[PDB]
């Protein structure tokens, strides 16, 4: 009703208009409406179960401001139909809690893989495996796989028939230097139709002998995101009274985070702090670090011979939502069906809330996060690192080349979920945590006197937090510098919803932030006044790093040859492109060539789908909070 609420649902029309093309014919949202853009995917017709879950995130806002839930019904529907594995997908058969996986290190370089299988290395005990099958009657890992083929643009198809669309493919397998630039686009689903004799998986893991297999990987941030905005949608159709409309999609969420739990696992399940990869497996919740890791995966033969699943022993502060696993432990709406479900992610929002402030900078920044493996092969941790419930600080967890913390975009998503969960409970340490974040963000961002506006882009960091006793000392010795600055809209967006419900909670709480409340109305004043377009809003953007779309070798194992579905040749010296010919056909390849071929950066306008998502809802943030 108000200019805020009313700006939610001009994007919103322009998201949902059909000939935008921000959705496939099925109704599933592609990363970005452009084409070729290359990032985290590497084609912008692929998505993310980012992209499904800031989509019910779009939609339970649309239902606050509406009162109309079908919208999102749908795209939790969607979700379930296509970006979590059917039982045909993931047809898992002797499954051994005592045995979940069997190990294989992880190496500095791609050139280091295939990563050999060590068969005599001890794994832990899976102790949710027997609960979660008893709680649901079934072997279904209720997850999402965090990467699709939406239009099938790879050819790999569903279950290898090579022509369905919604099809589950993956990418990063060797380590924390394969960038975005360097992976090999696979199937999730194993026949050797395509790649070498072996398929593809002797890129990745050396064994003996290989078998035609299946196997997902979840990205715990986009289904805790999927879970945090259902709580949200259930306590607004609760206000309307219409909770009963969305109940069996509450119960989706609550499902979705009794499996989510297997985040909260060391890889191969073994002890915390163990440092040695020959020590005896875990015995159950030893090796529990109790906050949303990397990922978590599973896989099994397709005969039904064995079947795997893996936990992750890095952590990432950018993966976190304290308001997730608070609706979890403690909302009897959201509480999950599973004996132990709720009490797990009680734990789980303790230790997040302990790891967010252990990892807060002497300026106020949020550091990397932590790994129980270092270097991914249990190895001992220097002299003098800083350690939390005995696994070690680490400023760029997962990813070295660029440093998966050297990205703004973190801060602004993770705290925004702390914000979020101090919002609706005045934790003190939340508070005192936003308090000092907020502080940062307030000396670091660029309102310009003409009107625009900058943000922080890259990050550096310097030193270590102290080691974690459970009190915050300042870690005066742990440092944050910005690197440069842009005009990143999602993350001003998500920046600027951030800082409302900080304000806001300060105003139920203490004393009232109105500068922080100006701080986040001025960033989306300026943007609605400076970036709309056409299909939603966007900023020009450069990408100077395209350049490796010509230059950036693959690296293949000599005398390894396939080939991908289209039928290029996969071997020793192909560049990211000679994997990807079909990018040649995209509208957008004459700009890139000529640009390329200039020795100019080519530029973009993005839509970028959970950018526009990430406008739309702090614009109506503001409305539902000081409207
Ligand atoms: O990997 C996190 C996140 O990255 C998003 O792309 C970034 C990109 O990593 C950064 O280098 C560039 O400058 O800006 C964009 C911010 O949109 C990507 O869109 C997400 O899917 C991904 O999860």
């Amino acid at each position: 009703l108000g200019e805020y609420g009313q700006r939610f649902m001009w994007l919103w029309n322009k998201i949902h208009d059909p000939a935008n093309g921000y959705f496939n014919q099925d109704g599933i949202p592609y990363h970005s409406v452009e084409t070729l853009i290359c990032e985290a995917p590497d084609y912008g017709h692929l998505t993310t179960s980012e992209a499904f879950s800031y989509y019910v995130w779009l939609e339970a806002v649309y239902g606050k401001l509406t009162g109309d839930w079908s919208k999102f019904k749908t795209a939790w529907d969607t979700l379930e139909k296509y970006m979590i594995p059917s039982a045909e997908d993931q047809p898992m058969r002797s499954y051994d809690p005592n045995k979940p996986a069997t190990y294989a290190g992880e190496w500095e370089t791609p050139d280091k893989y295939p990563s050999p299988l060590e068969f005599n290395v001890p794994v832990g005990k899976d102790p949710l495996h027997n609960e979660l099958v008893s709680t649901y009657g079934s072997t279904l890992m209720y997850g999402m796989h965090w990467l699709m083929d939406v239009d099938n643009w790879y050819g790999y198809g569903k279950r290898g028939d090579g022509v369905s669309r919604a099809s589950f493919i993956n990418t990063f397998q060797r380590g924390p230097e394969e960038s975005v630039w360097e992976t090999v686009p696979h199937p999730s689903w194993e026949e050797f139709k395509w790649g070498g004799p072996n398929g593809f998986l002797d890129l990745f893991i050396k064994d003996q002998n290989y078998s035609k297999q299946w196997r997902y990987t979840d990205a715990p941030d986009a289904d805790a995101r999927a879970i945090q905005a259902t709580y949200w949608a259930k306590v607004w159709a609760k206000e309307q009274g219409k909770f009963n409309e969305i109940s069996s999609y509450v119960a989706k969420a609550a499902k979705m985070g009794d499996y989510l739990r297997y985040a909260m696992f060391d890889k191969y399940f073994k002890p915390l702090g163990c440092q040695d990869k020959n020590a005896a497996g875990g015995t159950g919740y030893d090796s529990a670090h109790y906050l949303l890791s990397w990922y978590y995966a599973w896989g099994g033969a397709l005969d039904g011979a064995w079947s795997w699943k893996i936990g992750s022993s890095h952590v990432h502060f950018g993966y976190q939502n304290p308001m997730a696993a608070w609706a979890l432990a403690n909302d009897s709406d959201m509480k999950p069906k599973s004996p132990n479900g709720a009490s797990d992610w009680a734990k789980s929002l303790k230790r997040q809330i302990e790891f967010y402030r252990w990892l807060q900078s002497a300026e106020g920044a949020i550091a990397g996060g932590a790994t129980n493996s270092w270097n991914g092969r249990y190895e001992k941790y220097p002299a003098g690192t800083a350690t939390f419930y005995g696994m070690a600080y680490e400023p760029n967890p997962v990813y070295h080349d660029p440093g998966s913390n050297t990205w703004f975009g973190f801060q602004a998503w993770s705290m925004q979920r702390v914000a979020e969960y101090y919002y609706v409970t005045g934790d003190k340490d939340a508070g005192a945590l936003l308090e000092k974040w907020v502080s940062w963000v307030k000396s670091v961002v660029k309102l310009n006197s003409d009107g625009t506006f900058a943000i922080p882009s890259t990050l550096d960091w310097s030193g270590q937090p102290d080691t974690w006793n459970g009190a915050y000392t300042g870690n005066s010795n742990l440092h944050v510098k910005v690197v440069d600055y842009g005009t990143d809209l999602g993350i001003t967006a998500s920046l600027a919803n951030a800082l409302l419900y900080y304000s806001a909670g300060t105003k139920k709480y203490g004393v009232f932030d109105e500068g922080a409340k100006n701080l986040a109305k001025e960033l989306l004043d300026r943007m609605w006044k400076l970036y709309r377009d056409e299909k939603g809003l966007s900023a020009p953007e450069k990408r100077a790093d395209y350049k490796r779309f010509f230059e950036q070798e693959v690296y293949i194992p000599a005398g390894w040859i396939g080939k991908m579905p289209n039928g290029d040749v996969i071997k020793s010296g192909v560049k990211f492109i000679d994997i990807r010919s079909k990018y040649k056909q995209d509208p957008d390849w004459p700009k890139l060539e000529a640009a390329y071929k200039s020795g100019q950066a080519p530029e973009f306008r993005y839509h970028r789908f959970w950018a526009q998502c990430d406008i739309a809802i702090a614009n109506a943030t503001y409305e539902i909070l000081f409207g």
